[PDB]
């Protein structure tokens, strides 16, 4: 069994973000098969109720290299693979090419833990998202250079302490999730955000762009994917027409 | 209501620039459907009269990677997405792939404000385009490095006063708009220009090329998109034949 | 005569990794010919029983630029070429495009030999892979800068003693092979790994990212290819439906 | 009214270089339709007699990303666009994709003028190409870094005095033209050469690679395009069979 | 009249390497029109007996961006262009795309000449290949940065003497030819090697990776193309099934 509330909260959970782009011969799939496409994803998601957690986002109209993207969470990478492999046999699956994939895994806190930084940690755990259900999702893969990794844990802590300080306040505004990827894919992290206030999201990044940590990014985006939040079937219904 | 005068002047407005390139199988769409294309787009813009402001520009013949491109203003990002999504269902939308998308948001003045640089700010707001209606649009994404962002807001202000000084002069010549994107897309800024004097515009960029601020750019173009200003139906009427 | 146990163990063995991505018109091959494509690969591999050693891995659903990939080991690169060349004339072969090829050769120990680093040689050669038959494969090309190659062998040795130290604890966890490539292809090394514990593997790579040697990487990934271990016939069966 | 010798000599002239690549489906336009492609171009050039000056060069067999490319000179970038747009409606235009476009504008001398550098300006102005009519063309876009641009006019002049010293000699061999692009496209300059001696031309670039100015180049080719000079109809005749 | 022993030995000789990749619809050419395509290439080469020297190498199975590549040598670049242009009119030619082209020209010795470096120059000319017919070809484009070219010829000579000292030994083992490209394409040099011993050749690159000269390379491969030597008619016969 796989419960949303738990799997998104736990360490050892594999995140698989996959960005698809619809090929032009999709508008030539017969309106009938295309309308029936949504139910098919919905049943596929149900059929794996117990193997993976599925999220699906709409980026068509906001992104060059994707029309929609999935966020799979799984206790087992192989199972996230099997879902995706089966998704690609779907009617929509057979009509979209993959433009991005990011594999990461969840871990315990490395810096702002109860032990190491109790002060900021109390802040982080007891802060609570306010106001409107988030209409937008942002996914940003982030990779830091060899210099970063070769600083001592004390120095890296200091800098993550600096990361946390202006950002804790945006927790009323923005939901966050951090996956780890070094060794597993071509990035060090995958970050995932949901927010209703894009102006606030901009200011949040500017905050972080402005601290020493930013000096070690060799990837911070590329792509920065920002699309819009819906139910799996709605995304597909919107792709259809 | 979305008044062109107001929406282009206020903060918190989203710009979505989208560069499209026609596929070769557009020449094989029946000269009939193709000529009906312009009206279809015109009608679409009318339907969305009240959700977004639409601009369309012709780059075919001047750009490797776009035949035409839209500028969308919205108070709601989701609404820009809806329009664009509906554009790509159109006859022309169906025969063009996306080659670039930039999402950005309008903000208040950060440096050359009434508070921070009163002298320059006055020259700025009391400067006024003179002469022939501009025929040319240039759009330029700009990203600055971590080192810039790690400068003190005092240091960056001084640099931006340096940016404003030799450029005020070109406000009779060149119209400008600034969008902010850090965290929203793969750029710090989206800059937008209308001019009738390209040689002037060349001198303008050289001016800015020669100051310290330039030292921090990691993207300043790529693509630099210069195309030609027309009414939306006219852009589509030119892609017809 | 080619025994798996010997050829994977010996110096002067050529490795050729080739990532394939299936074209969309494979979904349009008659489902009958697609199911028959597995036996075909299986018979070809029997055909070169004595020419090459063949492994094949499933990356569909986990990788943007491959659905599958081969590892060929041969005593003679020409025989590797024939094999690969004959595969591409196979039914699946005719429906996939090559997206990456790494050519490499197996060499004797340059650094952590018994002569040069006795103590760590002992460690490495004594503790053995325990733990479950590995489900995951990882393939990482690595290339170091000219600064590295210009350091004295005495300096590079010290650096590789520092690489070795943290890895010793993953000897029960992770299986490794190293091919050499400088001058034969666009990388210095091809690294190959098999594991069942991806979190462990992530930890390993973090340990490596954090030593001085990481300072010299100009390539360490791109792509980092991670996918799944199965019998060649099973991989092609997996691609069929 | 547009005389070749005038427009190639004057400031304020727009250059539009466009490198085209024929698609496979051109070898399947019937020979007959393909051979009538040459007159269609020839007739388009005569049609635009008074709007633009057209040059066409053969690159097939010599360049990966072009079979041919145009050089258009205009007093009006808008008129370059129109011509280009109309060429792309041509039989040949319908079977080729654009792969590079460079926009630029002619200016007066910045450095080696009569005022600033009288000695060298004399030497430049009073020198004239000798011997066999040039068979080869080379087009090379150049971009210098923020550091170049932040040097003083005095420092930059010294460096261009350095550029000009070893190159004057090659004016007996090589014809040149200098377009300016900063802010108009993704390059600072577009340089244009005609020669019959490629070994000379090679010695010319090495002369230039060897000086300080070459230290600030961030683009200096890419693509370096070398092809062969013919009348416009002769270029389309060649591409036909 | 073009003699292989002579043209490969003389200065002022144009080299034009071109890497081609067969398109998927080549498997749909009726086998036999395919096998008969070798005859066509053979005839084209004899038709150009007097114009160019032709070589053909098989890379299918070992390279991502080529199935085969040509080496053309000519006294007149134009004639190489005609040859190539006429090859692409060929049956195979109509089914392949070009993925790479390098143009360059033979020159007299710059560094290791009797006058400048008398001893090594003697060692060079009086060195003679033993061992089997080479099976392998490698083609490596090399570009050095502005810092190299800004070194005085004294300093560069020293460095080329350093390149040449550990490499002479490999002349019994490996065959080399050096072409010059600065200004003619997007590389400083094209290097061409024929060997039968690939472990040797790896060791040869590492020798050269480890000298100061390597510090100045900005391109040294990309692509490193290693393929398999045969007669022209044999390479096409091979591409056929
Ligand atoms: C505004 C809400 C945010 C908060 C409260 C926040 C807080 C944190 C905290 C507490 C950590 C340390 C976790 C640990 O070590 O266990 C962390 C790490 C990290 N954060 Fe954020 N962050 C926020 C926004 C962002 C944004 C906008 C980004 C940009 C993409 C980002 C990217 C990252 C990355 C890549 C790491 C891992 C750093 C490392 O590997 O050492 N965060 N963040
Ligand atoms: C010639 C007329 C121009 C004038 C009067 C002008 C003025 C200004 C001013 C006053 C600001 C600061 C606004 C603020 O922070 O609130 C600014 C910002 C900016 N300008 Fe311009 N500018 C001009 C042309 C250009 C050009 C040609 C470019 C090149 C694309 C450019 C790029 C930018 C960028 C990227 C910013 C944001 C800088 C930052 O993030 O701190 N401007 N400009
Ligand atoms: C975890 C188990 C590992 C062990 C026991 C191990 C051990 C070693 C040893 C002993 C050598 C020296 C061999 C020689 O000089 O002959 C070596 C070289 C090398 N290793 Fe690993 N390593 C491990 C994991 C990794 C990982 C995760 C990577 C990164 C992908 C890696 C990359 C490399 C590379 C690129 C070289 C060649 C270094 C050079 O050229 O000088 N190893 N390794
Ligand atoms: C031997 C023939 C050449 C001569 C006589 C020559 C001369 C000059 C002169 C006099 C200038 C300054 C013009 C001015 O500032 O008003 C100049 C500028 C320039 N040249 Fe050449 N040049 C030659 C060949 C080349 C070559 C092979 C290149 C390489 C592509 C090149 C690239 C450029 C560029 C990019 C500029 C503008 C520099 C700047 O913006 O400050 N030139 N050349
Ligand atoms: C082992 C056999 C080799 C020998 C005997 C050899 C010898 C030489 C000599 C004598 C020169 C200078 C010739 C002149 O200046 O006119 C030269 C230049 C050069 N070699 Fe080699 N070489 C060998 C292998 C290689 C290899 C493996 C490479 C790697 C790609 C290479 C790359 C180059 C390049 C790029 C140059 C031109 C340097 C420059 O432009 O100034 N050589 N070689
Ligand atoms: O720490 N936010 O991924
Ligand atoms: O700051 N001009 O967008
Ligand atoms: O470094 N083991 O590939
Ligand atoms: O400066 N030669 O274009
Ligand atoms: O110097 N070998 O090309
Ligand atoms: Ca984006
Ligand atoms: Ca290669
Ligand atoms: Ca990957
Ligand atoms: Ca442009
Ligand atoms: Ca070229």
């Amino acid at each position: 069994k796989i419960e949303r509330g738990t799997i998104l909260t736990q360490p050892g959970v594999f995140g698989v973000f996959t960005m698809f782009k619809l090929r032009p011969d999709w508008n030539k799939v017969p309106v009938a098969e295309r309308k029936g496409a949504a139910e098919e994803v919905k049943k596929l998601i149900e059929k794996h109720k117990d193997n993976v957690l599925v999220d699906l986002y709409l980026t068509r109209g906001l992104e060059t290299n994707s029309d929609f993207f999935f966020r799979i969470n799984a206790y087992d990478l192989a199972k996230a693979q099997t879902f995706m492999r089966e998704f690609r046999s779907t009617t929509v699956g057979k009509n979209a090419d993959v433009f991005e994939t990011l594999v990461g895994v969840t871990k315990p806190l490395n810096y702002i833990s109860k032990d190491k930084s109790p002060g900021l940690n109390a802040g982080l755990s007891s802060a609570t998202y306010s106001g409107p259900a988030p209409r937008y999702v942002i996914v940003i893969p982030v990779k830091k250079n060899a210099e970063w990794w070769n600083m001592s844990p004390e120095e890296r802590l200091k800098e993550m302490e600096v990361h946390t300080t202006p950002t804790l306040a945006y927790l009323v505004n923005v939901k966050r999730k951090l996956y780890h990827s070094t060794g597993l894919d071509d990035t060090d992290f995958i970050t995932y955000f949901e927010t209703d206030d894009l102006t606030a999201f901009n200011n949040l990044m500017l905050s972080l762009a402005q601290v020493k940590e930013n000096k070690f990014h060799v990837r911070w985006g590329s792509p920065t994917t920002l699309g819009t939040i819906h139910s799996p079937e709605d995304v597909i219904k919107a792709l259809a027409d």
